[PDB]
């Protein structure tokens, strides 16, 4: 089968009150366990996602201009007028102008002169943001394996309590571990895609804005020329302008409102005062292939998956960490817990790596992986 | 009486070492324990506030205009000027105008002239932002009831230890649970009311401003219109114009400096090592009554407020929800634990319902209530 | 010797299961533990310290201006222009001037002139950020002292197990406690020194600026004065107007690219099940000598080192706080479990004490130290 036990070390049972235990659910793991006479259990990370975000800033990247007006004056004529200088609908730009007998105007002189248009955009991208009122993880608990009750489990109200036959009352108490600072990033959506950049870059982009129906910074698209006895120019659909800006961005598949994300969860079970049972187990000595290189993750960690190659399915999976200097740090696993249930089945391992050139060892031995990485920290 | 009790599952008595217990304390609940021989134990929720806040963002919506001073100049005669063109108490406007014998003007042409005036904001609103040195919840324990000790706990300090008779050393350890963005929301203050709005919107607002002496873009207000041989426009009292802005906004009441909020905690108790008394009410039967329609809160989550027809006191209250589709989803409350301590004493549950069409279910078998509910989520 | 051994209230151990024990380990005080016939423990924070952080956004305080270039024109030769009104890489200023003889013009009138400048920026002041990618603790689990080994603690992967001889597996699992809101505050550096400052209160200082090549209004530095038949002034270097505006400012020692903290932490250790040895230091009853005055912290609390004059070590430090009311509230004590070690060596107190005139209290009994303070609360 599939799912990986309890150590000895994380869970607690009292003399009174009850069986405390200790769970990191990671996303694509589950974790495992059981007492005496009593049917095994199962608690997987359904999936975490956040749905129906706030919208931050709406950005007209690409706009078109309509009925087109002017009204200029001659010398002794004062400043030209038009009504629409106060809807904020048409970008309007006053200028002056020379007037001669070139126009119909007696005498020489330059001669007060406005112009507007109607500002309408026809393509905008999108900046949300995430509060706790839009993420939620869904999780099983599942008691060969049959039936399973999904908790569903939030920023908000991450207290679950479920009833699990043969094992009775069992409480869930859940917190996210590794992942993003929705207090700093915005979810980006151009047409069909989702990126997820900064805030602050986000809000700086060169373009007419409108609080999440009113343009601001109109100009920054359609602007005045040289007036004649005037005309608006205006830059083109900027899906490109971006495409070539969003460049280092984090991509993201989307689904209209729903956004998924890879999830980690960390929880405490609670449940009536019941001796578990712990599995510890033994260190691996087979060697490790690579199956395939060496990703970034989007919750900022590093996955690298494995694969094992002897025959010692379970066991702990020795791993280390180097920085450029060359010293053990003795940290930096995200995957609290790397075990081979079973060959076959590569492995992951997510670690979030120092800065410059790091060096993450895998295996015991000879015939260790010895991985050079390399990191750098900007926005 | 009025408390009540802790259940099985939420604390452990280690052979050595101690008891530890989990709390949830809630706006308007207390929670109660005790052991063998031992009085009775009450912890209290006084209640949360914040207290002195920065201030992040003064705005003017109303501001008078002083000591009006012009110069122009005729053609030739070159630009107009005014050492007030320094000062920002001034906002001044610099046009061309036309100059003839209209005025005492020699030549006709269009001359160079400038016009200032002093700003000053007589109404101000402030947008305000709370940190860690500005919560702070009060909390009771008391050990039918007697004298009782109140734990004053912070963000920035949330031990604390207690001398209890009868039961020694105990320490607190509190953290909130169920909230607020204040790294999201600004508090908003305008004259006599306190409102509660999104940062970013907050930041946006159409006037006047100063970092929490000199105003900005002072001309949102001030203006200028056709020179003469200049005068200068304004717009009115912003009261109104705001508070039909503020529409949707949460309100606060608020005194002073000092601001009230409805305060979720959760905190784990830690003193000696103890046998406590668990209780695991029986789960109801009677049926719920709604007192009181079904109102939002302000830290997010949906309260209604059931009363109970049966002889049961004490149990706890059967409750369920599903989404649109139809699904029960196990989670989503907030009162983690909500049970009838006694009938005539309505009972609140505070859920966090999901996006659309919510149904919440209180009660067991028929004569259950079944709450439609709406969601939708913007800034 | 040196470290402050574990209470009996703050460790569990189950019938089966494990060890599980808190700790918080605080910057400059180390935690001691052991179990029968098994060495000592020893458990310190290294140093907590941020590093690599990502601009946020670039200053110019100081530019020079380079190859400039005009032209205007006379009366019926319409706006005067210059490719360069497209570069963002000159100021322009576009103004209206007059035309005599006095400067071959045949005719009396008004000519448009336009005029640029290369602007340069020569001295850049930096604001940085932080997020979790830059957070790291150092710390120390050291088994008369020995050999010691460094677990590495971060936001993003904060579980370390280490193998420890006599003990076996100990998880280390920690987070920490008292300090800063890097979502509210920027790093500003300036030459040689580091600043520490409130995002929005930096984002809002008067200079041209660049999203951590391309800068944005120039012209805060750079102006045009009265044309002639055009010139451009420019305020100094900032160096000085800055630093009489950092005034309130926290100053920071940093280097190259890391950055020092004082660091609290907290954590709990889960190893395999261990009847360790509490104990409960006896209430002092010396009386405390103030050491060095009363000092603020950059993580937001207040030091006070006493020094202990009495024949006790080792003991409680008994400390208490009033409000200007006279209130005592029991809490605002960040150094949870301020012990006597031994005398001779002066001991810290971190304490978060209330607005406005507090009275803090040290010792029991007369000759205790009743020492004022004073707290205002703004940005
Ligand atoms: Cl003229």
């Amino acid at each position: 089968m599939r799912c990986v036990g309890i150590g000895n070390r994380d869970f607690v049972e009292g003399l009174s009150g009850a069986t405390w235990v200790d769970v990191v659910l990671e996303h694509g793991s589950c974790v495992t366990t059981m007492a005496k006479d009593k049917p095994t259990l199962d608690i997987e990370l359904l999936k975490t996602e956040v749905t129906n975000p706030a919208v931050l800033r709406k950005l007209c990247i690409e706009a078109k201009i309509s009925n087109t007006t002017t009204d200029s004056r001659c010398p002794t004529q004062g400043e030209a007028t038009l009504v629409e200088e106060q809807d904020a609908n048409f970008v309007c730009r006053r200028t002056f102008v020379d007037r001669g007998w070139g126009n119909g105007c007696g005498l020489f002189g330059k001669g007060s002169l406005l112009t507007c248009a109607k500002f309408k955009c026809v393509t905008k991208l999108e900046g949300k943001i995430v509060q706790y009122e839009n993420l939620k993880y869904s999780v099983i608990v599942t008691v060969t394996t049959e039936h399973g009750t999904i908790a569903t489990i939030t920023p908000q109200a991450p207290t679950s309590e479920i009833q699990l036959t043969d094992y009775g009352a069992l409480t869930l108490d859940c917190s996210p571990r590794t992942g993003l600072d929705f207090n700093e990033m915005v979810l980006l959506t151009m047409k069909e895609k989702s990126w997820l950049v900064h805030k602050q870059w986000f809000l700086d982009l060169p373009l007419p804005w409108t609080s999440g129906e009113t343009w601001n910074r109109q100009d920054l698209l359609v602007t005045f020329k040289t007036a004649h006895a005037q005309e608006a120019v205006v830059l083109g659909s900027q899906e490109g302008a971006m495409h070539t800006a969003l460049t280092g961005a984090t991509e993201i598949q989307t689904s209209g409102t729903t956004t998924i994300f890879a999830g980690h969860l960390k929880c405490r079970l609670k449940m009536d005062k019941l001796t578990l049972k712990g599995i510890s187990y033994v260190m691996c000595t087979g060697s490790f292939k690579l199956e395939k290189e060496v990703a970034e993750t989007q919750h900022g960690t590093v996955l690298v998956q494995v694969k094992y190659e002897g025959t010692d399915a379970p066991c702990k999976i020795p791993f280390s960490s180097q920085d450029e200097k060359g010293v053990t740090q003795n940290g930096r696993l995200v995957t609290a817990n790397p075990i081979v249930t079973d060959k076959e089945k590569p492995v992951n391992i997510e670690a979030e790596p120092p800065f410059g050139e790091s060096y993450i060892v895998v295996g015991a031995g000879e015939k260790a992986l010895k991985l050079s990485w390399f990191k750098k920290g900007s926005s």
